[PDB]
């Protein structure tokens, strides 16, 4: 009388042995539950559009923690479609992973209007072993330097790709007003761009969207 | 009859049909329809299916819909994985996919090997969805199109079997004097990346084994 408490831990119904998560633009793995999360474990988060008016959307299901989304492992793939035109970034998309007490995993996206929805039900049976697990988790943590940089990458040729697309965008499909010489100007800027953005090297991306800036004063 | 014959008809309650054909991507990228556009529901239908490759490993269902026979020519749908298989030829391993729909719109898609035991199973639902409009206009495309996918099907029919004839060759030569053999097929693939031309490089390849 009254109050009397103490703290808590974990439940056992088994955690999580690796960090789930979709892709994302940039081909970047983003963990939606982490690693040894004590189930049933229900996450609920909100993406968007990476491009304009673009009518559906991709989730990619991954597993393996690490960022590169293409070194970790698929468990399962969909789409949404019929979606509304929008510029790109802020419809709003409605991302759950569900896993109940028998760990097989729910994923769905909902969309705010519309209403149109998809979902997947995953029901494993399968599955893996301590031994692979464990050896993901060491080259995990062996490759933690050009994952995080590799993330670093990913946000910045994402903001020159958008800003590169705006750019395209703020040219054609304004004015035809058309500056003399502008035609070369920004032709080999937003170029150099690309093929810039195309391998992957932070200065370079970064130093063309300068020297597309530059140009792109009037 | 004799007794009642009175034949049947199909069963719907209202709305009750699969409006898309459902299917699942096979090599050459080919829609291979696991259940046909216009079907009632429930429905049910299993295949057997198996690796291009020797240990191939895992392996990607591919589900989709459409009325085209091309990969991208139709609307995908979803897609996942069944990996630690057993190494085995091509063929060799017996891999069954299995497409359910009950009463309401959602599918079960069931993939298993019957020799390995290893089975994977995942549930998503019917369309995405997308606009009646648009179904509308994806099968009046595909009726448009017709022809041109069959000879499309047929075409990765020869191009799958002719490829499987080349790692066949290969796989028994293990590289005598198959300079020939070995100069013929380099040119035999290199017409094999881009019709009857090819049925006629395996009939080249054929002669000179
Ligand atoms: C479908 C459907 P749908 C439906 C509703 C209720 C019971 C069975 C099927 C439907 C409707 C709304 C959202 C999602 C699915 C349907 C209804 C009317 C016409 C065509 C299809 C479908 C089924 C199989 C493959 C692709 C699509």
């Amino acid at each position: 009388m009254h109050h009397h408490h103490h703290h808590i831990e974990g439940r056992l119904l088994d955690v999580t042995p690796l960090s789930l998560g979709i892709e994302t633009m940039g081909g970047v793995m983003t963990t939606l539950i982490a690693k040894n999360t004590t189930i049933p474990t229900k996450h609920s988060q909100v993406f968007s559009t990476a491009e304009d008016n673009q009518s559906a959307v991709t989730i990619h299901v991954l597993q393996g923690e690490r960022k590169r989304a293409a070194d970790n492992k698929s468990l399962g793939q969909f789409n949404l479609d019929g979606i509304n035109p929008a510029p790109r970034g802020m419809p709003q998309i409605e991302v759950t992973f569900d896993i109940d007490a028998d760990g097989i995993l729910h994923v769905s996206a909902k969309d705010k209007n519309s209403g149109k929805e998809q979902k997947i039900t995953i029901k494993a049976s399968s599955g893996l072993n301590e031994d692979e697990i464990q050896k993901m988790v060491r080259d995990a943590e062996a490759n933690a330097e050009a994952d995080r940089k590799f993330e670093e990458l990913v946000q910045t040729r994402n903001q020159g790709d958008h800003l590169l697309h705006s750019t395209r965008k703020q040219v054609e499909e304004a004015g035809d007003k058309l500056p003399a010489d502008d035609k070369t100007a920004i032709e080999s800027a937003l170029t150099a761009l690309e093929t810039a953005l195309k391998g992957e090297d932070k200065a370079a991306i970064e130093a063309k969207m300068q020297e597309l800036a530059q140009v792109s004063q009037k």
